[PDB]
């Protein structure tokens, strides 16, 4: 009947003679009460993916922003965005009321991440995380933490860990949440008692909670386009200047900045030249989802484009 298999101490597969995998199993057993043989059975099926390793290693004016923008802001995407917003309008409104994060932002994030559930990833999360945890020294500690959390997530949401698919880095569902984001920020927004990253309502609430947790200020401006050029100052989402310094550099805001006394200097390559912007706190909050000026601007503008297409 019950097969303890205490003597089955050597698992097979791609991670068979991997010390990192052995240490990881020990940690799960010691810290979380996992069973060594059960975990060995799961990991013996995990695959070491060369592609996952290659991709993690891989990471004017010439119209740079224009090229990035058109990857996301197209008639098909805007139209699908309108369909998603209308379909989940109650959840979006509820997220706005509870977290202070507007529908255009949530719709923009989910659109850029997975085209509203159409492209959620084809790689088994277990394979990606095991590969990065056991055969990638550079970020092994980070990924081992993600694998630990993933296995705990599967246990708690009662998922077979081998059945879940996602990105080459282990990101999941509509919002491409990493396991650590599920742990710290995902919420049961549907009200069914579970937190399902593949449930659009749970994903909407989870993205909203992630935003509020990272400082989203309800009703505050994201960024304000500037008139003028500031070629002498370094730019990017990580920069920080007083409004006074930006003025001395030749900039004026197109919309009043209210009480904001500092801003990042964003510069978008529009082909014919450069378009400068005053980046406000909420813009930086968007970059907390993906550290990129282009990403945050695409998320924001896609959401704006969808909001406008809904009005028509
Ligand atoms: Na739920």
């Amino acid at each position: 009947m019950v097969e303890p298999q205490h003597n089955v101490m050597q698992m097979g597969g791609d991670f068979a003679n991997n010390p990192n995998a052995q240490q990881f199993i020990d940690k799960m057993v010691n810290k979380h009460g996992f069973d060594r043989q059960q975990l060995q059975e799961i990991l013996s099926q995990a695959k070491r993916l060369d592609s996952v390793l290659r991709l993690m290693d891989n990471q004017g004016p010439n119209g740079a922003w224009l090229r990035y923008r058109k990857k996301f802001i197209t008639p098909d995407n805007v139209q699908n965005g309108v369909v998603f917003w209308n379909q989940y309008e109650d959840a979006l409104n509820r997220a706005w009321q509870v977290y202070g994060v507007p529908p255009e932002i949530i719709v923009g994030i989910i659109g850029v991440e997975t085209r509203w559930g159409r492209v959620m990833g084809k790689t088994r999360i277990l394979d990606a995380l095991a590969t990065l945890s056991f055969n990638y020294p550079r970020r092994a500690e980070y990924f081992s933490g993600e694998l630990e959390t993933f296995l705990l997530m599967a246990r708690d949401e009662q998922d077979d860990p081998l059945n879940l698919k996602g990105s080459f880095a282990g990101a999941m569902g509509y919002g491409q949440f990493m396991p650590s984001s599920y742990k710290q920020y995902a919420v049961d927004f549907s009200g069914d008692g579970h937190i399902n990253l593949w449930d659009p309502v749970d994903a909407i609430g989870s993205v909203a909670n992630y935003f509020k947790a990272h400082g989203w200020v309800k009703g505050d401006q994201v960024a304000v386009m500037a008139n003028g050029q500031a070629p002498g100052l370094p730019n990017g989402f990580k920069t920080k200047y007083s409004i006074s310094q930006l003025a001395a550099a030749g900039l004026t805001p197109q919309q009043p900045l209210g009480n904001h006394q500092q801003a990042s200097l964003l510069r978008l390559d529009v082909g014919t030249g450069y378009q400068y912007w005053y980046g406000l706190p909420n813009f930086y909050t968007i970059t907390r989802y993906n550290h990129s000026t282009h990403y945050a601007m695409a998320v924001w503008q896609l959401g704006q484009a969808v909001a406008l297409a809904r009005v028509q």
